[PDB]
């Protein structure tokens, strides 16, 4: 059939796991360690600039210019980072104006 | 640069920080939602698969493709990160995901 939803869950499963294996390495104190095994620098570095493209947008002071030139965020990773916001939670994005900002 | 090398280093950390405190105050899910793409969370999903059936150390390298669609390099790289990790990640990984 054109959609497995048995497949669907399974990679939710899957998923879960790795979330609940990673809220216990904070438990822990493995975290730091467990990210660098499930990470290659690159995704790491990634998610530390994704980090400060949230805040931006969230800011919405920087043009696009400057964060292309500033953080590598082009019209493409503005876009998807946008509606990833506006798919997001209201609870996530008052939690991260609060925290990020 | 010692400078930019540490700046990058700061950001990760916050990254971790700002994970950390989205498990505290159970935002972690949407939290990860926006900062990985689909595929990103798919890939860490079948990663921690391949991590579990390499410290089991009983599927071959063609098993492990063939079941989990792992191919050599990204095998070799999981198993050059449990090299890498400190022995108490790895004695924990045993016991959780076996």
């Amino acid at each position: 059939s054109p959609y497995s939803a048995a497949m669907a869950e399974q990679r939710h499963q899957e998923w879960l796991r790795f979330v609940d294996l990673l809220k216990n390495a904070y438990q822990n104190d493995l975290h730091l360690p467990l990210l660098n095994l499930m990470l290659t620098p690159d995704e790491r570095e990634a998610l530390g600039t994704r980090v400060r493209i949230v805040e931006e947008l969230l800011r919405g002071e920087m043009s696009q210019r400057e964060l292309k030139n500033e953080l590598g965020a082009g019209i493409a990773t503005i876009t998807r980072g946008s509606n990833s916001l506006k798919a997001a939670p209201v609870e996530l994005r008052q939690w991260l104006e609060e925290v990020l900002l």
